[PDB]
RNA sequence: AAAACUUUCAACAACGGGGUUCUCGCAUCGAUGAAGAACGCAGCGAAAUGCGAUACGUAAUGUGAAUUGCAGAAUUCCGUGAAUCAUCGAAUUGCGCCCCUUGGUAUUCCAGGGGGCAUGCCUGUUUGAGCGUCAUUU
């Protein structure tokens, strides 16, 4: 009854997302993340069954959307299904499986809650496909980040270059901003939809770019110390000089134009560091060897990455140590109505 | 030889959609070209210079055969006259007159150089003229 109560608090009682509700809402899923993996088999009969409610409603809204039936909304079922609800369901999931799936958890012994992996990356890839449009691409990039961990913690191959190339044909991605009424930067962390006011913006590109880029770092920064990456790597430049060639937005492609150089770079490292190797693809052991010495911050995509990363929590820091700090100016108000 | 076709979404791509008038307040004018406008101006010009629809300018005065990258006017030239000429006080490039000084065969003709002179009016100096009037034997 615990799990059952937790989740479906996740599902219906769940908190309007705000950047005071963010850690708030992260401490309940860290939390409940580990009730779940208390017991191996009695998580794994309760999970799955309620995935399969979420994956119901993602079956019910493709079917409605497609089919002509003038049911429930044709149209705009979106609304059911591309909610903070259902996101933060699935990024429950994932915190749940990586927790059970890490490595010293594992404990050279295979868990039950490793088989999900599979029905929980089929129903994320299968939420982020339903609309490819710039309303929702934030909502596409807290599901790559959630799906970016899971692969971090259990080791699984997680396809999702597809996806973010996929995007960058877009029009928002491609074309040259239209309107520029230097609002706000977009909230990406801590929101799930562009409001409609910032669609097609220098604000909105220049910081759908910034998410878009660092995903990418992530993502190709996680086998930045494996000896696949060359050929991890090369249909990605390839793909990404065609689209830097042909792009027209002059900021975008002095972004990706790093990312790729970074990318040849660290190909060169992994290429310098393989040719000693006496090894073949075969032998599984000495392939998850391979420079166990060297810290992963310590290569050329880390290294960048990394950096990328304080400088972008550090930007996290300042909003909440900005935003605590106008709550305590709010207060001094009312000790003097 | 597993694709096509209909329908609904979704993208992506086409297609698609200064004047004029009224009101209000403020009070500050110059013959030396204000504020404002704009073809960019020259026969053909880019910069430089010059100028203002009278626009590389108009008037007046002087000089005296040019301007010049091209074209084209010419100057009746022995001068009323070009010049992206000068001066400059306000294509008219209008209309003129005469004196002084040197030379080239020189009494004719020619070439240089210099200097004045528009007209009207007032005052005064100088010089003449009038059959206008008049004195004129101490």
């Amino acid at each position: 009854t615990t799990l059952k109560t937790t989740y479906s608090t996740f599902i219906k009682s769940c908190r309007k997302t705000n950047m005071r509700s963010m850690p708030l809402i992260n401490f309940q899923k860290n939390s409940a993340a580990e009730l779940f993996g208390i017991d191996e088999v009695l998580g794994y009969q309760v999970g799955f069954e309620y995935i399969r409610q979420l994956a119901i409603h993602l079956r019910n809204t493709m079917n409605a959307t497609t089919k002509k039936s003038s049911k429930i909304n044709s149209a705009e079922a979106y609304k059911i299904v591309y909610n903070w609800q259902f996101c933060h369901s699935l990024d429950f999931w994932s915190r749940v499986l990586s927790f059970a799936c890490q490595p010293e958890k594992e404990n050279g012994s295979e868990s039950p809650l490793r088989q999900l992996i599979y029905p929980l990356v089929q129903v994320t890839l299968g939420v982020i496909r339903l609309i490819p449009t710039p309303q929702f691409f934030p909502l596409r990039f807290y599901l790559i980040k959630s799906l970016i961990r899971l692969s971090q913690n259990s080791g699984v191959f997680i396809p999702i270059y597809p996806l973010l190339s996929e995007i960058l044909t877009s029009t928002a991605f491609t074309k040259a901003p239209k309107k520029s009424p230097n609002l706000a930067a977009f909230d990406f962390e801590h929101n799930i939809k562009c409001t409609q006011a910032y669609l097609n913006t220098k604000i909105y590109q220049e910081g759908l770019s910034e998410q878009f880029v660092d995903l990418l770092g992530d993502y190709f920064a996680l086998y930045c110390k494996n000896i696949a990456f060359p050929e991890l790597v090369t249909p990605v430049i390839i793909s990404l000089r065609r689209y830097i060639k042909t792009s027209t937005n002059v900021k975008l492609n002095k972004r990706l134009s790093t990312v790729v150089e970074k990318l040849n770079q660290n190909s060169t490292f992994i290429q310098e560091k393989r040719s000693d190797v006496e090894f073949g693809p075969t032998n599984k052991s000495e392939v998850s060897r391979f420079l166990n010495d060297v810290a992963w911050n310590k290569t050329p995509l880390g290294s960048y990455v990394a950096v990328q990363r304080e400088v972008k929590e550090e930007k996290a820091r300042l909003m909440r140590e900005s935003m605590e700090e106008q709550d305590k100016e709010r207060e001094t108000e009312e000790a003097k109505l």
